[PDB]
């Protein structure tokens, strides 16, 4: 079938605004899965899930007699798709399940691991999702195997179909840098969001970068690419470290013998893949990455052998029965346990990224701290394991379960917790009153807000107005958020609210947070009645301040919109169109077509653009919320050229007379373009559509302001 | 950025399931569309169209100062996407706004046309949609041009996005038969479902086959390709001649001179395309299709002149300015008008297409007549035109405004009004009790029912239960109906219904195709009951039976089903896998994943299976409707092959002992295998799902048994 793809391969694409329709989900549209969760016997899943560790299958044998191994590499695996970049990937939607993940070269044989969860997956049915129940398995691998865990939040609900996140460019599983679609570039430089050296590996290639087995060049790409998963040094040491106490790798024979991944396996497979034709296809016999290392004495027990071994031997280069690079030691007598046969004995193994920890020099101190105290490892690696299962997954009031580690963590964007009653419908519509009586405009109040509010993304449910981090470090000084005007709207918010707090009673305050928020939609009322219609924006308290010293400056850089269309802001040039980077925003968002569509539509009247610049401002009645975009940009009076100053920015004349009317950037003029965009446009540019498109423009606006209120979910 | 479709181009696509969501529909959840017309002032509609027929715009200047040749074009184009084969395009979506058809080259200039109607769709607002729009301002254009038509109905709600249609597999525009390909074989034969003789036309090549200007040649695919679009000789003589005796073509110049189609145009263009360098790029200048024919002497007024001229002159073969093969008339007077220059006259021309009239056997017949008696021709146009443009509308219940005709046409597939009393809740209770005592069990019952209401397909909504045409011919004769098991059902049912009709006091009767879904919901509750589940089956009364004489055999072979993954039926060997079949009837269907997913695992244990096939009958309790299907599908302990005899044939042996439990199809076991399938399957099969499969298995049935009941709409 030829389809529209096909012809028109650069059209804008839409489609991943509409993913997740209540069509594809089959459970009711009341299922709230936090009440199924709460209600589980978690104590009961993880006894079942210890038995399991142990229960061998015969259709995948485990290593050992124990399937801890193999259950944390699933989990890692789960959560090491996670970009900073964009918040994508991560395990918090279980999307190891579907494609491609399902069918990554890395996650060969994890395929197996889920199918050995299934008995307990049915057993438990809504009340575990998917997503937790590939994390807890692996908490309870760890913990079976001796190893205390910093603990463990539930509430990752289940997704029905594949997220659309760019991987990358290559065409070719496993492509080497260099190439006709290289993620690379300059000086070994990775294209952002990008957060792994090769389409379809978690981070970096075993052997070593590209294939060349150099430790030191090695950490190079792990330092690059766990940075651009959010871990630092300390985090990489003890996670790689700690991950590697535990089981062994497989590469018993050939790679060649591996036949078809999951997603291109034939039906009789029942969802399993990378059949293999070396000896059983299986335990012993079992080929996985083509490496053949076990790295520790005991392999399904907790230790500090790793760095025992990798401190306490010299290593040599050699190749593993599949032609793989990777090094063993020599000089050592056979003491690694054989996964099978009770009467074999191995050297010392290591992979070029194993050694990358001791050769690398900044690597070098921190593992042999490690070696020389182990307890400083063990809390350090239970640390980054929590952080690395949880880091996509919002704030800590979405957290779950009897198992939540009490202490906050920097990483988690705390909010402190709120000790005092909340204001109320008439304090709100006071404080309204007063932002309006201060002189703050309607455009500067509409853009104060989706400043503070926009920085939310979905992708790991990041950001958001709640805390004020507006007024912080970096945030205030973003080129977005327009820092000269932002500084002086806040203060003047901030003698607002230091009046109301001071005449209350009884312990009653509004937070800055709630403040700027509220004066958002008070000017979105103004604007509004501007227009010569009464309405009021709906509103909820209950928002924190953080202060500087709980939020993480490093950390908060990549939440920095340099692209955000609502606002026509394009903070440099960009190989994507900035159509294409407006709908990537609307994604992070939550938004659908229709609601980018209304809610771009009516900030540029408001007077939300960056700079005040008029590009798209197509109405005499600027910060009057009317649907004057619409009727003006659908106006087939009026023709559209490219100035030869900036191909990007357009003229709007005349078509009779050739004045000048209006300019527009492509994020406006899409509108009028695109086919579907142009229909929606349509609707709210109809003579009939002033109650509809104000109805609307309210509905989205406050639900940008609610996108990180999990207090109230 | 490479996308699942790139790694596994071959993987099944659910994606079609769940378009046309709420999250890409602008308007409210609520909204009617047929409210919103129903109130409509249709009549002041009529009158800026007529008002607007000649106001000419200087972007696209009218040709002899009337755009109505250039609407009854559009309109014309709008309805003839349609297939009889699966129902599919038409103008009922209002499809041509989007991609592709937006783009189409015969569809070129279109653009224009609709952004003429932009100012009477934004005046009208939501009342008037798109797509009944171009319908009505087609029928206005005939009007204004002096024919009356026969009639018109509102009711099509617009769409928000591209359908998903097999237009071909062609990769080139226009491509000529026997490429890579073709959608020709053998003797010149169409693939179905296709109803065009190339990528990117509304039937045929106004030229001739393949660009060959041969009138006789022309006319056999004329004939195919209108017949597969439901008209038979003397419709589609009524039509070409009555277009054609409206407007011109347009060709002044070469085809290099016209640049992008609308969906590769530059963002500028704002959703319009083909703009020309030839002179002004329009106007006298128009360059549409390349040929440069004006059919009459009056292009904006109803005549006699197309036939006059068809049969009063000898055709020349010739070129238009950019090349294309065309007719004139030998020795002729130059007595056709021109478009724009009034000292201007032209001699009378000719497509090919168009002496196809004259020059095929059998429609030189019906030309003649219409010659000799215009009013036979302008009754047949009429009544042509009207079932063109209303042929996917559906039953007539949908059928909107102070504007239907009254007359009951068969192609409308009719269903007798109800006259009498309906049977209440006490009355259905006594029936369904009467039918579980006859002796027919549940497998029965369920398949009568299923075979009924499953023709249904939401393309053109023909089919379903309405009408009890499953007694009538050609459905009691369906080879997936059963004819035989059928026949023994209907007659125990007619036995029954006599019976009870006859008992009745005061009018009150049950007909047949009630009957019939009830016994089925009988069956349903009974099936519940077996598996120890207290259940009630919506019933909603009000079917009529349809005579043998309102149900048009030839019109009734489309909707066969030759393949039922909901039977596990497949009439013979297609190219397209199995399961593929499956999504496309869930499609026509209008199910979601979720909805086929849990309608097929409860139709396999209730005994729906044509011929009582045991494949996929994965549970010991048949006729009972329990989740066995899912539980044992999923169950790991069953290994799957497929069988040395037929490689879509699978045997499900226990892994350990190789006894043989199961065997299954394609559509079976792409639930286990297919990872979003699988995903829903485990939903089911889960150990706190048995309430939840039953519950869900009603409400679709329900939903099928309801998919006709337009009145009750
Ligand atoms: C530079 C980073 C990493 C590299 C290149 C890497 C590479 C690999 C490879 C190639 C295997 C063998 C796959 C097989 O053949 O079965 C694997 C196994 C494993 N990895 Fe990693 N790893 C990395 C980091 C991690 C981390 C962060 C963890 C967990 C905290 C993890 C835990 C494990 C475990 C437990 C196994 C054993 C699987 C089994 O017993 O079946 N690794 N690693
Ligand atoms: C064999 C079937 C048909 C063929 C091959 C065909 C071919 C074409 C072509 C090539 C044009 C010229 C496009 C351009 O250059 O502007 C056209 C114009 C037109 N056709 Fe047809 N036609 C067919 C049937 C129909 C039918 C069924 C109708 C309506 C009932 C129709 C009504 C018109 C009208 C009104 C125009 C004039 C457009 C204008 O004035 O701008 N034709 N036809
Ligand atoms: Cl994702
Ligand atoms: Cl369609
Ligand atoms: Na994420
Ligand atoms: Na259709």
């Amino acid at each position: 079938g030829t389809s529209n793809r096909d012809w028109w391969p650069n059209q804008l694409d839409l489609s991943i605004l509409h993913r997740h329709s209540s069509l594809s989900d089959p459970m009711g549209k009341d299922f709230n899965y936090a009440q199924a969760f709460e209600k589980l016997d978690l104590a009961a899943v993880k006894r079942d899930l210890h038995a399991l560790m142990t229960t061998s299958q015969d259709w995948w044998p485990a290593d050992f007699g124990h399937y801890g191994g193999l259950f944390i590499r699933m989990a890692w695996h789960s959560a090491g798709t996670y970009r900073t970049a964009d918040g994508r990937g991560g395990a918090g939607e279980g999307q190891q399940r579907f494609a491609p993940l399902n069918s990554w070269p890395d996650n060969a044989n994890l395929d197996k691991a889920r199918r050995l969860l299934w008995p307990i997956k049915q057993k438990y049915g809504r009340a575990i999702s998917w997503a937790d129940l590939l994390i807890l398995t692996g908490n309870v691998a760890l913990e079976s195997m001796g190893f205390k865990t910093f603990g463990f939040a539930g509430g990752r609900a289940d997704t029905w179909e594949p997220e659309d996140v760019y991987w990358g460019s290559e065409k070719i599983w496993l492509e080497l840098s260099g190439g006709p679609n290289s993620r690379y570039s300059g000086d070994r430089q990775l294209e952002n969001p990008l957060a792994a050296v090769e389409m379809g590996l978690i981070y970096v290639n075993p052997e070593g970068p590209d294939g060349n087995p150099d430790p030191v060049a090695a950490a190079r790409d792990i330092r690059d690419t766990f940075a651009r998963m959010a871990m630092n040094d300390e985090e990489t040491v003890a996670l790689i470290a700690g991950g590697h106490t535990f089981g062994k790798t497989h590469g018993a024979g050939p790679a060649s013998n591996v036949g078809a991944e999951p997603e291109a396996a034939g039906i009789e497979a029942q969802g399993l893949g990378w059949k293999s034709a070396y000896r059983t296809g299986k335990g012993a016999d079992a080929i996985t990455s083509g490496l053949e290392v076990t790295w520790t004495t005991t392999p399904t027990q907790w230790s500090h052998n790793f760095f025992e071994n990798l401190f306490g031997y010299e290593w040599e280069l050699t190749k593993s029965p599949a032609g793989a690079h990777q090094w063993v030691a020599k000089g050592a007598d056979a003491v690694i346990p054989d996964a099978f046969d009770p009467s074999k004995k191995h050297r010392p193994t290591m992979l070029t990224t194993d050694l990358s920890l001791r050769f690398d020099p900044a690597y070098e101190k921190i593992s042999r701290r490690f070696h020389e105290n182990p307890e400083q490892f063990a809390d350090a690696f239970a640390r980054a394991w929590f952080k690395l299962t949880h880091r996509d997954m919002g704030p800590r009031a979405r957290y779950l379960g009897p198992e939540v580690p009490a202490e906050v963590l920097l990483w988690q964007d705390p909010i402190p917790a709120v000790d005092h009653p909340l204001i109320d419908a008439a304090d709100a519509a006071e404080l309204k009153a007063k932002v309006l009586a201060s002189g703050l405009t309607v455009s500067q109040l509409v853009s104060t807000a989706w400043a503070a509010a926009s920085t939310f993304r979905g992708s790991d449910k990041r950001g958001g107005a709640n805390g004020a981090r507006i007024r912080l470090a970096p945030q205030k000084d973003w080129e977005a958020n327009q820092p000269e005007q932002l500084a002086a709207v806040l203060e003047t918010l901030e003698a607002i609210r230091t009046a109301f707090n001071g005449a209350q009673r009884g312990g009653k305050q509004v937070s800055l947070a709630d403040l700027i928020v509220l004066a958002g939609c008070a000017g979105v009322e103004q604007a509004a009645k501007n227009a010569g219609h009464a309405v009021t924006v709906p509103f909820a308290p209950g928002r924190a301040d953080a202060s500087q010293e709980q939020t993480d400056v490093e950390s908060m850089a990549v939440l920095e919109p340099v692209a955000d269309g609502f606002r026509n802001y394009l903070k440099g040039k960009y190989r994507v169109p900035a159509e294409v980077l407006l709908v990537d925003k609307a994604q992070l968002l939550t938004l659908s077509a229709p609601e980018m569509t209304v809610l771009l539509g009516g900030l540029r009247v408001l007077g939300a653009n960056v700079g005040q610049s008029r590009h798209g401002v197509f109405t005499a009645r600027e910060q009057a919320l009317t649907n004057d975009f619409f009727v003006n940009l659908l106006d087939m009076g009026t023709e559209w050229k490219p100035t030869a100053a900036d191909a990007d920015v357009f003229e709007g004349r005349d078509r009779a007379t050739g004045e000048l009317k209006w300019t527009g950037t492509r994020v406006d003029l899409v509108f009028g373009s695109h086919s579907q965009l142009r229909a929606l446009a349509e609707v709210y540019g109809s003579a009939d559509a002033q109650e509809k498109f104000v109805r609307d423009f309210v509905a989205v606006w406050n639900k940008v302001m609610n996108l990180d209120r999990f207090d109230l979910a």
